[PDB]
């Protein structure tokens, strides 16, 4: 598709058989979504937006669909305030900007 | 241009005269930019990211020259981390996203 920014970009993931609503951020280098229960190891991560740092999990190699793409990746777990798919994953569906 | 997303999709902006580097930011919803004067009148605002909220000074019909195309809008200005420009002036340089 072609996304206007009109609105905020939000479309529809599925991860851990679960559908979400999630930002497509061009800002974010790493995906990161509200607590959810994920398979495996995490490691660490201390990540930095507007306002602050927050702690997150890092999981490797998730399945995640997003808006009907399937991708898989690097999830982050942690209390950020909206589910958002970063660089990593947009990279993985063929995302670029356009003007 | 057609920006890819392997790398931050930072680029060369004019604001207040000045010359900053910017990121743009699908996940923004206002432009953000580092302690800088502009201006005229403005306003106290609250801004919050994934790590809390930040004051800003919220500066209206302020025109931006941004990759080389010119938009005017409102423009906050803060203590951020990165120079966002977000959708209030993506959408004026016709930008959108494209998977
Ligand atoms: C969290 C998003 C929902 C919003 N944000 C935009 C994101 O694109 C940020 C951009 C950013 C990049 C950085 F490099 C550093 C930063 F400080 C900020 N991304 C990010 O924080 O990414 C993090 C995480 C992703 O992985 C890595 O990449 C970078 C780091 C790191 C860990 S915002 O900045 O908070 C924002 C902007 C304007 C705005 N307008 C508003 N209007 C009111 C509602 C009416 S609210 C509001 C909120
Ligand atoms: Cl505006
Ligand atoms: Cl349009
Ligand atoms: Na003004």
């Amino acid at each position: 598709p072609q996304i206007t920014l009109w609105k905020r970009p939000l479309v529809t993931i599925k991860i851990g058989g679960q559908l979400k609503e999630a930002l497509l951020d061009t800002g974010a280098d790493d995906t990161v979504i509200e607590e959810m229960s994920l398979p495996g190891r995490w490691k660490p991560k201390m990540i930095g937006g507007i306002g602050g740092f927050i702690k997150v999990r890092q999981y490797d190699q998730i399945i995640i669909e997003i808006a009907g793409h399937k991708a898989i990746g690097t999830v982050l777990v942690g209390p950020t305030p909206v589910n958002i798919i970063g660089r990593n994953l947009l990279t993985q569906i063929g995302a670029t900007l356009n003007f």
